[PDB]
C-alpha cells in the first residue's frame, strides 16, 4: 500500500511509487530518476502515463522497454501544464536525468519534491527563488551531523592524480572503476580523459551510457576492452579474487591493476581526510575506496532547507523506524529555531 509521503495532496499524482500495483486515484506517475528502488515495478506492461526527464525517458524505452506513448518526457526549467496542474522539473544534481519536481496546486499550495538530490548553492538562483514553498519532500539519506564528505571536484582531483601517477610510473598498469547503477560517470570519464583513453565496458553498460545524452560520448567509450586502459566492472567484481580473475582475461597485456570503488560515506570519513587516502594491497592489485557522494551532506542539506524556509518538511529516506523519524525531527526543529522561520 503506497505510503503517504509518495502521494501529492490535491492531485492524482504520485512520485516514485511504481511497486504497489494501480494506486487508486493516480492519474499520473512521476519518476524522479532511474535507480531501481525508485523505479521498482516498471516494465513493458505499464499503460499509465509516466512523466520524467528526457534522459530517464531514454532509459525507460531502451533498458526496461516501456512503450514510447506512455513515457512523457518534459524539458527542465520550463513551466509545463500536466492534467491542469503547473509543474516544473529541476536538476537534482544526483545521477544523469535525475530531477526534483515543483507542484503548483489549484488551491495555491506549492510543493517541492527533491527526489534524490545533492543540495547546492546553484539551486538557490533557479526558479525556486521566485516563490514560497509550503511543503518539502526531502531526501534525508544523510541527515545526521556525522555525515560529512568532500566535494565532487575534490574527489575528482585525487582520482585523476592517483591514476595519472601510476600509469606514468608503470605504463602496463590498468585502471578499473567499480559501478552498479547510473551515477558517478565523472569518475571514470575524468580518469580516461587524463590518460588519453576511451573507457571500456560490457555491452549492457555501453547501452546504458548511450541513453544519457552525454556530449561527444562516442569518442569517450568503447566495448572493445583490448583497446582501452580504463575498464569498468560490476562493483560485485571489485575485489582481489575477482580482480585476479579479470587480470587473467586481459591476456598478459597489463601487470598491475589500480582500481577505484566510488562509495558514499563509510566510517573512515570520521577519522581520515581525502588527501590522506590509502588502498588495500594483495600483491599487484590495489583497491581505492573514494567517497564520491551524489547525496547532500548534513551541512549542504541544512543550508538548502534554511534558505527554503519550508512551512513543513516530509522525509522520504530513513522513515522506516521511529528512532530515525524522531532523530530527524529534532534536526528540523533546530534548523527552524536557528533560522527564525
Ligand atoms: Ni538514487
Amino acid at each position: 500500500t503506497c505510503p503517504f509521503y509518495k502521494k501529492i495532496p490535491g492531485t492524482g499524482f504520485t512520485v516514485d511509487a511504481f511497486q504497489y500495483g494501480v494506486v487508486e486515484g493516480c492519474t499520473a506517475y512521476f519518476l524522479t530518476h532511474f535507480h531501481s528502488d525508485h523505479y521498482a515495478g516498471l516494465s513493458k506492461h505499464f499503460t499509465f502515463p509516466v512523466y520524467c526527464s528526457e534522459i530517464t525517458g531514454n532509459l525507460l524505452k531502451n533498458k526496461l522497454h516501456v512503450q514510447e506513448q506512455y513515457i512523457h518526457p518534459l524539458p527542465l526549467d520550463t513551466e509545463c501544464i500536466v492534467n491542469g496542474v503547473k509543474v516544473v522539473l529541476l536538476d537534482a544534481n544526483h545521477c544523469p536525468g535525475a530531477v526534483m519536481i515543483l507542484f503548483y496546486l489549484p488551491n495555491g499550495t506549492v510543493i517541492l519534491h527533491t527526489g534524490d538530490f545533492r543540495a547546492d548553492p546553484s539551486m538557490e538562483r533557479s526558479l525556486l527563488a521566485d516563490q514560497k514553498v509550503h511543503m518539502l519532500y526531502l531526501d534525508t539519506t544523510y541527515c545526521s551531523p556525522e555525515y560529512t564528505f568532500p566535494s565532487q571536484q575534490e574527489v575528482i582531483r585525487f582520482a585523476i592524480n592517483t591514476a595519472f601517477e601510476a600509469v606514468t610510473l608503470n605504463p602496463h598498469a590498468l585502471v578499473v572503476c567499480g559501478t552498479y547503477s547510473i551515477g558517478k560517470e565523472k569518475v571514470f570519464l575524468a580518469i580516461a580523459d587524463v590518460l588519453g583513453s576511451k573507457v571500456g565496458m560490457s555491452q549492457e553498460k555501453y547501452k546504458t551510457l548511450q541513453c544519457l545524452n552525454i556530449p561527444e560520448i562516442n569518442s569517450l567509450i568503447t566495448t572493445d576492452m583490448c583497446s582501452s586502459l580504463v575498464h569498468l566492472l560490476p562493483m560485485m567484481q571489485i575485489n582481489f579474487k575477482g580482480l585476479q580473475s579479470h587480470l587473467k582475461k586481459c591476456g598478459g597485456k597489463y601487470n598491475q591493476i589500480l582500481a577505484f570503488r566510488p562509495t558514499g560515506w563509510t566510517h573512515s570519513n570520521k577519522f581520515t581526510r581525502i588527501a590522506d587516502v590509502i588502498p588495500q594491497t594483495k600483491g599487484n592489485i590495489s583497491i581505492y575506496g573514494i567517497p564520491y557522494s551524489e547525496h547532500s551532506s548534513y551541512l549542504e542539506m541544512k543550508r538548502f532547507v534554511q534558505w527554503l524556509k519550508p512551512q513543513k518538511i516530509i522525509p522520504t529516506v530513513n522513515v522506516g523506524t521511529w528512532k530515525s523519524r524522531s532523530t530527524m525531527e529534532k534536526y528540523f526543529r533546530e534548523w527552524k529555531l536557528e533560522a527564525g522561520y
